[PDB]
């Protein structure tokens, strides 16, 4: 195979906690408040401005065998925490550092790292057995204002927008970023049916505006195959021109004869018609009409094994909507009377359909189903000035709002590292069955003052003594890193989610654990 | 050809002895409880962090040429024993190194290395003749749970586990393991058969649930050949819906003719249909539906020299089955109606059909067969956290699963090497030949001591002091290295299949008594 | 960029072990939403044909003709008319 | 020696552009002349020789062999004698 080299003992060990020690320190000085950005050079464009503790360490690789091991095993703690949390990056990578370090001392003769394993998870698992019982479920929408503004780097208006984005669309809505382009925030809430695609001819602008075709109180003709001609098309016009209201054709496309046909009794009498595309592209746009029309009240023609055609319409086969706006690029039904009992019986099926199946694909389309027809969605455009910044405010946004939808399920706990800080009087209790899981229950028992003492030490001040009169306080005082003074806590609004924390500890003590049992590395040759 | 070096005598003797001695340091580390797992760098993810002595070897190459000599003796070692018995690997190695170390020291210029060869097999062939009289089968199920428990470097819960799915399926049943997703472990005990192959249509779900066709008491239409025509499917729906019980169609294929039909009568009215392809690939799947007809008890259609053609079928024709559940990529089929006396029969010649061939592929997909049909699979999907966690305990699963088969069949001995320890007195009789062949059993004498020494001494204590206090004790007693003290083996639960004993020694002597008797080494040139 | 270089020189002075730049960040963007809000009070619209005449002939470096030239351009067109320069081939 | 980093750790700290590094210095004069001073209100004087058999005992590294040695030789010689050591043969 590949020519390889191998390293025995303490010479390895030091090396990985090197690299460890490395990563760590690189992505420790962007937490808390006061906490500090780090610049990764972009290979292609400008560089990358972040305090997110998964671009630090994911950029990081080492050009030695032995650190990179140390620097990749931290990044799959990062990993595992970002994606099953979303938050909690930085505090993971830093408590997997301290299991390393303090792991990689304990190493004698005698010792027995894989019991010294087995004692820290018996550790961990009484500590986020302590966390679920102190912790409390989020009820007001003050307190979804305060996780949302702590996990954004204190900036209070990313918490004021996202409380109201909450509140108008529901706690498990669907809110969504973009790249925004003005200075300030937005937060547009879309309410009813929008697709991206506008009318064929320019010849349905019956507005004298901004070149909108604009209908209210119109049938709608959904077919899943194109109109070609005449004949098909027919019908359809005559029932709208019978009871005199207007008509919208969404079809996969009007063919230029239908389509003669439909521009010319709009120019002549005035008949009131307007053709758009289908939402597209392929597969989707089958279930996509399919969704219009129960939301509107009708069928779809031509459907492959029910293939109801376009020559046998009748009044009640055509949808109907309150009013209809389009352009020349996107078209928006707003009201569809489609005996909304059944189109609720539609939302559970799509839910279902995504909890069975994942493909990044068939899970975004899917998703868009939800969106279109469901309780309209926030958007939140982001302003800023240059582009540096926007990406910086969006990866803030984007963890201030996961953080708002891990606590809605999974209540909130203390901040500042408080929350770990009162489990140590858990630990205190466990009786170890010998010697090397007592010597894993203190390697917890240190290793949970980490995340409040590199909080400190970031506000310019001495870590472990603000600790220690933390834990001398009461159960509800704890350490204000930017005001720089104790506080009662959920008073003064420091709370995080309890899933955040739980996951940032367990993926770290997971990995870090099995670290501190090597006792050989193999690496590859480093050939050139 | 290509340039070549060669060294003679004592120098290359020393290089690949140094080679060996590396290979061996490194794997000798995961050797009993208080062993030590080895993070092996893979070029392009995260990296493995292991205990398996198998992992460990095939991964050193090494640079030098003879080195490198040694090392790839000692890989073929460590896979010869892996692939006979699937445990002991680190147990061969040592005894690997053990023998080619005290070899070359006894080659003088009057010693023959060819003569020392046979005294060392005459050796072997004692010991393993005494590992087998004093072998007793295994018989409780709590014996199943020890030696899972053992050869699972000590995990009481795996033991449950194995013994749990050993009592449900048989002794000889299926068991396999899979990447779990949960933290915990989980025992599914398969009922019946499955095939990885879901329905055509996303029409045929009536479930309102996780995208599933959920059946009871159904027939079974068993084609060879595609369905096209309306013509040749309609005779069987017919009997069908007149029965008034659901129907399956597992086919070739099912054309979008027969198919439209299907899907038509299922949308309207509510014909209880539903369509899968066959298991496959080619001449496979001709017998997997042969096996799945007789299972429920019916015909497969279209046969070669029967033909048995779809437009006369006949509800006894069809089979039946109590419950039916498919998925939009698997289909499993529970309790077929099939005349057990005749698919034991079936079962009689499937397994007269591998005692016959070998192809590593044609037994292979024979032995799913087996599996499939009768007493059902079990599958032990594994916990963890991350993934390198999880492919740690998995390697750890494998060979506590692998160590319990090869027990069953062969039986259990004592541990912590006194199964061997236990074997010396059998050589103080031999009686050699002459003087080289007294030099092999001596040999042998010296290396029976490896294993108990390697385990005491990763441990921390003196290897061969505890070795010799072994041997003065009586046969029953010796060392817990765990305990840190002498105890009985069976009454507190340390043994090990006499399979995975007697193969490690026979491979790793069969191997170092042949590295012993070179003279030459010829390498090629290290060019660049 | 001499502001840009100014802000990041005065910047990268200030950083000591208990400064916050983030706050510092807050500040500088708080004074230049108050320049910024200074400039308009005491801006004042153009109006005569001669105040385009001499924005034209400062931003051209001085050249005196481009102004003549860009204002009589701008009343002939309308001054939110379609003005496009090319590469000429006279003197 | 230990107090000696500790200042110019600290003192390499605060040397800003607009620090005063030699008034930094005045400050620090006055803070050791004011813990001077406190040391010797808080002090008290020596007068048991068990004291004496102490604070040998302590600089010694805790070797009370050496802590009652010295007070030994200590009252056989006066407080202000003169004690001296060699280079010892015996054990
Ligand atoms: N203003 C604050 N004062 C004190 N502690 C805080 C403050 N803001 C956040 N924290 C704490 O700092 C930790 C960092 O949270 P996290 O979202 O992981 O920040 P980062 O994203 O920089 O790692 C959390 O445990 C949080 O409770
Ligand atoms: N708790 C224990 N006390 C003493 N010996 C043990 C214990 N567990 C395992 N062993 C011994 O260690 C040896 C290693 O077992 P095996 O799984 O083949 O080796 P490896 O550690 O390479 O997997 C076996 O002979 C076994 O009897
Ligand atoms: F860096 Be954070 F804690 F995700
Ligand atoms: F590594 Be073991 F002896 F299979
Ligand atoms: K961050
Ligand atoms: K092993
Ligand atoms: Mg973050
Ligand atoms: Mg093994």
């Amino acid at each position: 195979g590949s020519a390889k080299d191998v390293k025995f003992g303490a010479d390895a060990r030091a090396l990985m906690l090197q690299g460890v020690d490395l990563l760590a320190d690189a992505v420790a000085v962007t937490m808390g408040p006061k906490g500090r950005t780090v610049i990764i050079e972009q290979s292609w464009g400008s560089p990358k401005v972040t305090k997110d503790g998964v671009t630090v360490a994911k950029s990081i690789d080492l050009k030695d065998k032995y650190k990179n091991i140390g620097a990749k095993l931290v990044q799959d703690v990062a990993n595992n925490t970002n994606e099953e949390a979303g938050d909690g990056t930085t505090t993971a990578t830093v408590l997997a550092r301290s299991i390393a370090k303090e792991g990689f001392e304990k190493i004698s003769k005698g010792a027995n790292p894989v019991e010294i394993r087995r004692g820290v998870m018996l550790a961990v698992d009484a500590v986020i057995a302590e966390l679920k019982k102190q912790s409390k479920p989020v009820t007001t929408p003050e307190e979804i204002a305060q996780v949302a503004t702590i996990s954004a780097n204190g900036d209070k208006e990313i918490g004021n927008i996202i409380s109201d984005a909450m509140k108008k669309v529901g706690r498990k809505g669907v809110i969504t970023v973009k790249d925004g382009k003005t200075l300030n925030d937005e937060l547009e809430i879309i309410e009813g049916m929008k697709f991206d695609r506008g009318y064929i001819s320019p010849y349905f602008i019956n507005t004298s505006k901004g070149q909108k075709c604009e209908f209210q109180d119109a049938y709608v003709l959904l077919s899943e195959k194109k109109i070609s001609s005449i004949q098909s098309i027919v019908p359809a016009l005559e029932i709208a021109n019978a009871h005199r209201k207007p008509l919208v054709i969404i079809a996969e496309d009007v063919d230029g004869e239908a389509l003669s046909t439909l521009v010319l009794n709009r120019l002549k009498v005035g008949l009131q018609v307007v053709a758009v595309k289908a939402p597209g592209f392929g597969d989707n746009r089958k279930n996509q009409l399919k969704d219009m029309a129960i939301a509107t009240g009708g069928a779809v023609f031509g459907e492959e094994g029910l293939t109801l055609n376009l020559e046998d319409v009748q009044p009640h086969d055509l949808g109907k909507v309150g009013e209809v706006i389009v352009t020349k690029d996107d078209a928006m039904l707003l009201k569809g009377k489609g005996d909304k009992a059944q189109i609720e019986k539609r939302i559970q099926e799509i839910i279902e359909q995504l909890d069975v199946t994942t493909s990044e694909y068939e899970k975004e389309k899917l998703n868009e189903r939800l969106a279109k027809l469901s309780d309209g969605v926030a958007v939140l455009k982001v302003g800023g000035t240059s582009d540096v910044e926007v990406n910086e405010k969006k990866d803030r946004v984007t963890d201030a709002l996961n953080a708002t939808r891990a606590a809605v399920e999974e209540g909130i706990v203390l901040g500042g590292g408080c929350a770990l800080l009162r489990c140590i009087p858990a630990l205190d209790s466990l009786t170890p069955a010998n010697e090397d899981q007592k010597i894993g229950i203190e390697i917890i028992k240190r290793t949970l003052k980490i995340p409040a003492m590199t909080i400190a030490k970031n506000a310019g001040v001495e870590g472990s003594l603000i600790v220690e009169k933390i834990m001398q306080s009461s159960s509800e005082v704890g350490y204000d890193a930017m005001a720089g003074d104790f506080v009662n806590m959920v008073e003064k609004g420091i709370i995080d989610p309890t899933k955040v924390v739980r996951t940032a500890l367990l993926d770290a003590a997971g990995v870090a654990s099995l670290l501190t049992t090597a006792e050989v590395v193999v690496t590859e040759i480093p050939k050139e």
